[PDB]
């Protein structure tokens, strides 16, 4: 489609539609996009000294890019309430992507006056690379995706990338990748982009809890068949003989009972908690987290595998770095007190998965013998064992859509681990650039390359639409379920809402696991 | 048509931004607060040569002194499908009124 | 109604306009901050009612 000077490239959508198999959303926002790194690719690195964990090689680019894999970007509070309260699952399946409305505007700074001009010959080229051609930087839970609330303007990120690296000088392996080399749409004002994407077939995303947990799946009322050993010596009164004795789980003891069925897989974190008092004086922030270790280089595992942050009415602790972090409306970006950030809490998993802080289990360490005790050992790391069934980590509300699975050899269960679902194919990436504009070359003829150019930004709107398959819940449960419900109690502002300065706020992380389902 | 004012010193010089566009929409399903009938100023003069500036657009909703409560709504205006008119493009919809009875 | 005229169960609908914003100038560093320059403009035009 192509407009002239004064028709609209596109109409603004932003919507929900429940078809009650699926629903639809749509959101469109403004987006300005300037110029980086004046006009021209650069190599950067990890500065000087830094730690050898802290290195890094790749290269800045002139770039942007739009990314919404945030769930916020698609779902309002309200609409995320339909969804979370009444299904099972969900998945997306399509999605549609539509660029319109684009302006270019030119700035001239003169003395401390600065006049904004229309520049109606210029350009804006937009390509999606959708063959998977480049460094895949979505999934990283970086900043710039579109705003949550729709009135707001967003700035639109840079593209760089990374690539091998010693210390901070590079390898010959490292690749560098030029993104004037793609095809690409090019686009004056009164163009408009367009592509759509159909999502792989992907598993549910899991909105339930469980009303039963691994540990207690049998009648109570009846006896096993099977016995354990309930005793390992008789007293002869003047001293116990050992002699060892079985019996068969019942009711009276529900732990000695033969399971057909096992937790899922730990990595063992360090607990903190949100009372001050309560923690160690020590710096640990390092020395005490856990961490894996690539060559010669310890990374903190931040995210971990998807664990419950803590047991039964120990909602002041927290595993270190075992839970997703959220910060509250207006939060600096460092060295933040625990009030301004929201802490996400998985206690929903505590049924089928361990407990982060704590340990798998024990283990005998030891043959005995007569002479010789028993002894066991903790077991604090688990991979996985047949027979071992597990929950994934919750999406929330702000958290990832999806993320892609890494193209390699091999790869067990590719469910992502900060949440949402793993796609080999993910959404491609959309990267758009001001084509440059010369300014004023020389009379005389000169072989090097241009300095100089107009100084400008480009601006339009950009709409997203996401179909979604629902997974609708059908239970016998007779009592009611617990719901995700607004607190009825007077406040001076309502949650989920602007100020009176017109600030927009999210006041809580809201996970997508209230339904219950029996294991 | 879409104008940008740009204020130096004292002088504004008032020029056409011919790419700008202006959005508008109809709810037409009932789904905002109904603020036309409470006899607001702003309706169109009565006398067909007066320019009339349009209205700004508020809502109350459930108060407990000046707190709100738990049932008050927020709606959003930048959230529902609206036609985005840029110089050239016009805006049209008809109405069809339900039965009334006459005004005697 | 008590002011008069015609009570209508789905009177006509409410006609909402908008001018959309223009960003100005954003910096050349990224900022995940929302914008608070924007350049000032107004819109004007023609509006016509015919009722039968």
């Amino acid at each position: 489609g192509a407009d002239g000077v004064g028709n609209s490239s596109g109409n603004w959508h932003c919507d929900s539609t429940w078809m009650g198999d699926r629903v639809i959303t749509t959101s469109t926002r403004t987006w300005a996009l300037p110029t980086y790194n004046n006009h021209l690719y650069k190599q950067i690195s990890s500065q000087s000294g830094a730690s050898n964990d802290n290195h890094y090689f790749g290269y800045s680019t002139p770039w942007g890019y739009f990314d919404f894999n945030r769930f916020h970007c698609h779902f309002s509070p309200r609409d995320w309430q339909r969804l979370i309260n009444n299904n099972w699952g969900f998945r997306p399946k399509r999605l549609n992507f539509k660029l319109f409305n684009i302006q270019v505007k030119e700035v001239t700074q003169n003395d401390g006056t600065t006049t904004i001009a229309n520049n109606l010959t210029s350009t804006v080229q937009v390509f999606t690379d959708s063959e998977y051609q480049l460094p895949y930087v979505l999934g990283s839970a970086h900043q710039g995706c579109l705003p949550p609330f729709p009135a707001d303007v967003f700035m639109v990120p840079q593209y760089g990338y990374l690539t091998l690296n010693n210390g901070s000088q590079a390898v010959g392996r490292s690749s560098f990748y030029c993104l004037e080399y793609f095809p690409s749409q090019m686009l004056r004002t009164g163009n408009n982009f367009t592509f759509s994407y159909t999502f792989e077939d992907v598993p549910f995303h899991s909105s339930y809890a469980h009303s039963q947990s691994l540990d207690r799946l049998m009648n109570p009322l009846i006896d096993q068949y099977l016995y354990y050993l309930s005793r390992t010596n008789t007293p002869s009164g003047t001293t116990t003989q050992s002699r060892l004795q079985f019996s068969q789980a019942g009711a009276s003891d529900i732990r000695d009972q033969s399971r057909n069925w096992l937790p899922g897989p730990c990595y063992r974190q360090q607990r903190v908690s949100k009372t001050s008092a309560d923690n160690n004086n020590s710096e640990y922030s390092w020395t005490g987290a856990t961490k894996y270790h690539l060559n010669g280089r310890d990374s903190l595992v931040n995210p971990g595998p998807a664990m419950a942050s803590h047991k039964d009415d120990e909602e002041k602790f927290f595993p270190q770095s075992g839970v997703l972090i959220f910060g509250k409306q207006g939060s600096e970006k460092t060295n933040v007190d625990i009030e301004k950030v929201m802490i996400t809490d998985e206690e929903e998993i505590r049924t089928t998965n361990p407990v982060a802080t704590e340990q798998y289990g024990s283990v005998s360490t030891n043959l005995q013998r007569g002479n010789r005790q028993a002894a066991t050992a903790d077991v604090n790391t688990q991979g996985v064992l047949p027979g071992m069934v597990w929950q994934d980590r919750d999406v929330y509300l702000q958290g990832p859509i999806w993320a892609k699975i890494p193209h390699t050899d091999g790869h067990f269960h590719p469910s992502p681990l900060m949440g949402g679902f793993g796609l080999k194919h993910p959404p491609p990436q959309i990267l758009i650039k001001n084509t440059p504009v010369p300014a004023n070359p020389s009379t005389t003829f000169s072989a090097a390359k241009f300095a100089s150019f107009i100084t400008q930004y480009s601006t339009g709107q950009v709409s997203v639409e996401i179909e979604w398959e629902l997974q609708k819940e059908n239970s016998k449960r007779w009592n009611p379920e617990i719901q995700y419900t607004s607190n009825y109690n007077k406040s001076v502002n309502v949650d989920f809402t602007v100020d009176t300065n017109g600030v927009y706020s999210e006041p809580r992380p809201i996970g997508t696991r209230y339904l219950t389902r029996n294991l």
